[PDB]
Order: structure tokens, then C-alpha cells, then sequence
């Protein structure tokens, strides 16, 4: 009755969904809460719906845990997070709205401490632990989204909240004696002028040279080398920006790396439809999982008709790149279990100027794509014009049918029978200069013809990929009907989007490997795997 729902991602079986809340692991069992509306498909009566997992793919439902049932949140149960106590106990810090509509911070512990499901959450009476008042003085309507809490070189527990002072975005921190009495720190971990409110802030360390993530309370180790990443969801831009740096424990301030603010030149986790993103430390695999919400690119009139709004992007694994100034993301390996026992392959195939070879035997609407493009003679690449600095902007000013020396060439997913409607993520190579052997790799995700219904978020997203076009260029594509996640250079580039085709659905879907550019490129290899369904609820 509806071909726009995902088969292996995650979403409620009905109604609106928002921010990802309190992601963690306890007794080998992962947990996921989130902003959910039990009444309709439009933001409302938000509650902390629950679900659990053993492979971050299959989810078992559970009745809402944090919902309005006390003064301190009688008007709403906003986003929060869960900290792992130095004994294995998992609590929660969430923003509730009290009887006089003002963002207060409340804490919540579990009931049956032995229950591996933690379905019943107990909410302290001392709540709220933190609230905007006459002394702290802050926009009571702009003090929410508390992060996970990290100890320190002492007993002092630290955490930050997202606020704003006259357009001055920041992260208010509160030191805690023993996770009960919280003192309002007289200085934000950081802040940035210009950018509005700071939402869904997240603060966590990353080892420099290591794939597996680091704990949340790790401090100055003489053997291991740590770095820090503060990410915050912006308001007036609806994107996610992070930044890497150091953390002077003295002034409890965050110091980004060599000239890098949180807005202006700040990198995005995802250069497409991403939001409310948040991480969490996996004790079991020693990795850091990254959750992201991702709006609904369909008109609301649709969310009301289809009965649902909001999907959750596949948990990603992030970590610092070798260069040290960019996070590397790549979906959880355990998801490749939904891959059909079969295997669609294609190796050593030429892509003549403006050619395209179809990928046949595969659920074109629910698969895992993956290509390795090879570019010969990089010299044929064009030299970028000055102005072209914003990735997104270039991909929007130069659609798919506009040729380039090296490009455009990538994938066409959920493509229609004869291309009346298709999606096209691809690459374009240019020279940074002319003789200073340095190239720029453009990753574009065109949405202009993603569907036939003019009423959809057709905005195209753009991004740059820090890879060396000397070797082959990678590009993966998770395919799941309405949602498509793009990955370039092994995650180095993550552009996700939402499509709603009228002809490209179910068994009527097609895939396509193209190259409509001048110079012809080669397909060193390409594997498309059909993807079975995941038990979501
Ligand atoms: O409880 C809502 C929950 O969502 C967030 C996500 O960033 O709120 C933002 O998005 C809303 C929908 O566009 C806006 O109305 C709201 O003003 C904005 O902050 C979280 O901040 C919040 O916890
Ligand atoms: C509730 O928690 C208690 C912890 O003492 C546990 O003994 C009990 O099994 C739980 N409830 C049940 C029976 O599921
Ligand atoms: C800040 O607070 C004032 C009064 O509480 C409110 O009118 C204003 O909208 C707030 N600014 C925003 C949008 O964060
Ligand atoms: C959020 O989703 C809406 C549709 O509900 C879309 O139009 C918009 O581009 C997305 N982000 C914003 C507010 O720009």
C-alpha cells in the first residue's frame, strides 16, 4: 500500500519520528530511544519510544520510556542522552518542559536493574537538576539537548547543553559533584558568533591513529594520543557541523585545530539530509556508532497521507582520518548480513563518453551498491574556476547533462524504466591549480529528476572528497526505496537523500552505472548485492 517505507533501515511502523535519544549498550544489549508522536505523522506529543537490538539492524519494540508524567516535563519529553556510570549503570539526561513552558534538564534511572531491556524508567523527584533562572539567566526557550556526561581529571562530572545568547551559539556546561548537584560553569566549552542556536551538541574523544573508538572519559594518556570532536546541530541551517581539536582541562574549554570555527568552514557529518546526529561508545566491539535522523523530503500533505514521517539512518562508525583533520564514517559491517546470498558482479568494463551499463539481477530498490572507478590520464581533468568553492553550489549549477573532462560519472539508483526519473550520485575531477599536482574530487548527488511528482525536496547536495584521483575512486550506495545513502572514498564523503519515485518502485526498479562526461573512465570492479529485509518495529 506504500512503497516508500524502508526494508532494512529503521522507523516507526506508524507516525512521526524525530531525534535519536540515549543510544548505548548494556549487558550486550543495545538501546535506541527517540522522539516519536503516538498520535500523528506531524511533530507532536513527542515521547521517548523504545526499541532494542543485538546487531544494530534488527529491532524489537517496547512501550515509551520517557513521556510527560510529572511537573518537570508535563509539556514535553525532549532529546537527551545516556551516560555509562563507572560501574556499568546507565542513566539519562533529557530536557523536559515544565508547566510554564521553559526548557529544564531532568535525569532518569532504570527500574528493574537486572532487566536486560530497561523498559521501565524511573524519574527522580529532585528533577529538574538544571534550569534557566534569574541568576544563570538564559533564554528558557533555548536550553536543551544535554550530551553524555564525562568525568574528568577529578570527580567533577562535566556535560554541556545547547543554548544561545542573542545569536551567539554556545554549549553551557555544568560541573557535578556526584551526578546530583550540578554547578553552572561560568564559561561555555566553546561558542561561535553568527550561527544561531546550538542544538544536539555532542562531545567525545578520538585516538589519532586507531580505527576503534575511544571511551567518553579518557584523559591525557602518555602512551595513547587523543583528540576531541565537538559536534552540534545548527538551527537556522538544519545541518550538522563538527570540529576537531584539544581540550584544556584547565579552562574546561574546547580548542579546535589550527583555525577552524564551528560555522564557516566546519565539516558536516553528512552533506545532504542529515540532522539531530549523535554518537555513543560500543563497549563490546570497541567502536563508536553514529546515529542520524534525516528529515522527510516529501511534503507534509504526504506524511499525513502515508501515515508516517522520519527514518533513522544506518548506524555509522566514525573516527579520525590519518591526515587528522576530517572524520571517517562507514556503516556498520554487521549490516552486510542483509546481503542476498547471490552476488551481482561486473569487472573491467569500459564507460565510453556518455555511456551507461545496467546492473541486472538485483533488487534495484533495496540493495548495496559499490564501485571502484579508475581514471586514466588525470591531465585531461579540467581546472576549477575560482568562484567554485561550495560543493553543493557547484553540483547545483552544473546538473548531470553538463559535460566535464573527468566527469560526470557515478551511479543511477531507483532509476525508472527509460530514465524519466532517476537519481544520480557521481564524481567530477578537476585540477586544484595547473602544475601543483593537486586535484579536487567532487561528489554530487543530483535529485532534480529523482521523481516525477514535482512536490518533493528535489534539492541537490554537494561535497568534496579528500582522496587521490591517482588511485581508483570508491563510491558505495545503500539502496532502500525512499532513502539512499551515498559514500565516497570509504566514507570520506557522506551525502544522503530522500527520493519518492512514481515509476521506480518495488520490482519495477533499475540501477545504472554511467559516465556522460567527455573522457571515458573504466570500471575496475562493481558489486551490487540485493538486500533482504530487517525486522524493524
Ligand atoms: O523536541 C524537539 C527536538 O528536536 C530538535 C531537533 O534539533 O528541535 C529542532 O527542530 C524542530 C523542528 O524543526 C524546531 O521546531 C526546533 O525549534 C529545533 O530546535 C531538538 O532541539 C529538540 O530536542
Ligand atoms: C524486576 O526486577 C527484579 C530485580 O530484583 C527482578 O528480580 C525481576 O525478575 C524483574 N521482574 C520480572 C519478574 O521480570
Ligand atoms: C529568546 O527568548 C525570548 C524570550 O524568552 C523569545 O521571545 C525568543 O524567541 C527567544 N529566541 C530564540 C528564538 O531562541
Ligand atoms: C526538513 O524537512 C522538510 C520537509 O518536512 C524539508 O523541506 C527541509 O528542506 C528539511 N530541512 C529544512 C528545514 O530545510
Amino acid at each position: 500500500n506504500q512503497p516508500y517505507r524502508t526494508g532494512f533501515h529503521f522507523q516507526p511502523p506508524k507516525n512521526w519520528m524525530n531525534d535519536p535519544n540515549g543510544p548505548m549498550i548494556y549487558k550486550g544489549i543495545y538501546h535506541l530511544f527517540y522522539q516519536w508522536n503516538p498520535k500523528g505523522a506531524v511533530w507532536g506529543n513527542i515521547v521517548w519510544a523504545h526499541s532494542t537490538s543485538t546487531d544494530l539492524i534488527n529491532w524489537d519494540p517496547h512501550p515509551p520510556a520517557i513521556f510527560p508524567s510529572a511537573p518537570f516535563d508535563i509539556n514535553g519529553c525532549w532529546s537527551g542522552s545516556a551516560t555509562i556510570l563507572p560501574n556499568g549503570k546507565p542513566v539519562i539526561l533529557y530536557t523536559g518542559i515544565d508547566p510554564k513552558n521553559q526548557q529544564v534538564q531532568n535525569i532518569a534511572e532504570p527500574k528493574n536493574l537486572s532487566d536486560p531491556y530497561l523498559r521501565e524508567w524511573k524519574k527522580s523527584p529532585l528533577n529538574p537538576l538544571m534550569a534557566p533562572d534569574a541568576v544563570n539567566g538564559i533564554n528558557a526557550s533555548s536550553f536543551r539537548d544535554p550530551t553524555t556526561a564525562w568525568l574528568g581529571q577529578d570527580k567533577k562530572w562535566r556535560v554541556i547543553i545547547g543554548s544561545k545568547i542573542h545569536r551567539r551559539g554556545l554549549a553551557i556546561t555544568y560541573t557535578s559533584k556526584d551526578f546530583l548537584k550540578w554547578e553552572k560553569s561560568p564559561e561555555p566549552l566553546h561558542y561561535d558568533d553568527g550561527s544561531g542556536m546550538w542544538q544536539c551538541p555532542d562531545f567525545f574523544p578520538v585516538t589519532r591513529f586507531g580505527s576503534n573508538g575511544v571511551e567518553t572519559s579518557s584523559f591525557g594518556e602518555p602512551n595513547e594520543i587523543l583528540k576531541h570532536v565537538l559536534k552540534i546541530s545548527l538551527d537556522d541551517t538544519k545541518h550538522d557541523y563538527y570540529t576537531i581539536g584539544t581540550y584544556d582541562r584547565v579552562k574546561d574549554k574546547f580548542v579546535p585545530d589550527n583555525g577552524f570555527k564551528m560555522d564557516g568552514t566546519a565539516p558536516r557529518y553528512d552533506y545532504g539530509k542529515y540532522y539531530a546526529s549523535k554518537t555513543f561508545f560500543d563497549s563490546a566491539k570497541n567502536r563508536r556508532i553514529l546515529w542520524g535522523w534525516t528529515n522527510e523530503s516529501s511534503s507534509v500533505e504526504d506524511d499525513v497521507e502515508k501515515g508516517w514521517s522520519g527514518i533513522q539512518t544506518i548506524p555509522r562508525k566514525i573516527w579520525l582520518d590519518r591526515s587528522g583533520k576530517q572524520l571517517i564514517q562507514w556503516p556498520v559491517r554487521e549490516v552486510e548480513r542483509l546481503r542476498t546470498k547471490q552476488v551481482k558482479n561486473l569487472r573491467n568494463k569500459v564507460l565510453k563518453s556518455g555511456s551507461r551499463l545496467e546492473v541486472y539481477g538485483v533488487t534495484a530498490a533495496q540493495a548495496d551498491v559499490e564501485v571502484l572507478f579508475k581514471v586514466r590520464d588525470l591531465e585531461k581533468a579540467d581546472v576549477i574556476e575560482p568562484s567554485w568553492t561550495d560543493p553543493q553550489l557547484i553540483c547545483s549549477k552544473m546538473n548531470v547533462s553538463v559535460k566535464s573532462g573527468l566527469g560526470p560519472f557515478g551511479l543511477m539508483v531507483l532509476a525508472s524504466k527509460n530514465l524519466e526519473e532517476y537519481t544520480s550520485v557521481y564524481f567530477r575531477i578537476f585540477k586544484a591549480r595547473q602544475n601543483s599536482n593537486k586535484y579536487v574530487v567532487l561528489m554530487c548527488s543530483d535529485q532534480s529528476r529523482s521523481s516525477l511528482k514535482e512536490d518533493n525536496d528535489k534539492t541537490t547536495y554537494g561535497a568534496f572528497v579528500d582522496i587521490n584521483p591517482h588511485q581508483p575512486l570508491s563510491l558505495r550506495a545503500l539502496i532502500d526505496h525512499s532513502v539512499v545513502e551515498s559514500f565516497g572514498g570509504k566514507g570520506r564523503a557522506c551525502i544522503t537523500s530522500r527520493v519518492y519515485p512514481k515509476l521506480a518502485i518495488g520490482k519495477s526498479s533499475h540501477l545504472f552505472a554511467f559516465n556522460y562526461g567527455y573522457q571515458s573512465v573504466d570500471v575496475l570492479n562493481l558489486n551490487a548485492w540485493s538486500m533482504n529485509s530487517a525486522q524493524i518495529s
